[PDB]
């Protein structure tokens, strides 16, 4: 399952909850076609990889978070670990996403 | 002038009012850095080019319109004439925008 970040305080709580695990955050919009296409794949990844935490942020719901993170394309995947930004991926490229997960987890 | 589209009906009304003119639509978000970066240049261009209609759509206000046009990367510039799609440009590239206006005006 992919947890939807509710606000900025919630984002910090989730990053804390993740512990030492790589966190992958999907910045998406409900009007974004590629976002919807890849969402089930993220759910499957979320279900199967126990050493990675998957989150999602609806940019229309958390516009402050989208701005703070300089989102321009949907979907954007942010890769964090122990509160540090490790990488970013713009677009629904599942292979590159998987590669960044394997590289950073 | 760059007019802000209020909803789907308003979008249709503006497309009709353009008559035979090229219409350029900027799909943007208020949390989008490059969007804000290029907005003043679009405003300047619109004040000069009276034979081209310039519109803008806030994807947060008009999510339905965003979905209709398959917006992914922002800002997206859609080029239309007589209600029909001519071209599309993702990202804030001013030279490419001018090339596409020159091509389609």
């Amino acid at each position: 399952m992919v947890y939807q970040v509710k606000d900025q305080e919630d984002f910090t709580k989730q990053l804390n909850e993740a512990g030492n695990k790589l966190v992958v955050i999907d910045f998406y919009a409900t009007w974004c076609g590629p976002c919807k296409m890849i969402a089930p794949k993220l759910e499957e990844l979320s279900q199967s990889m126990s050493d990675v935490v998957f989150l999602k942020v609806d940019v229309d719901e958390c516009e402050d978070i989208a701005q703070d993170n300089q989102i321009a394309c949907m979907p954007t995947f942010l890769f964090m670990k122990n509160g540090q930004k490790l990488d970013s991926l713009s677009g629904a490229n599942y292979d590159k996403l998987l590669e960044l997960v394997e590289k950073n987890k």
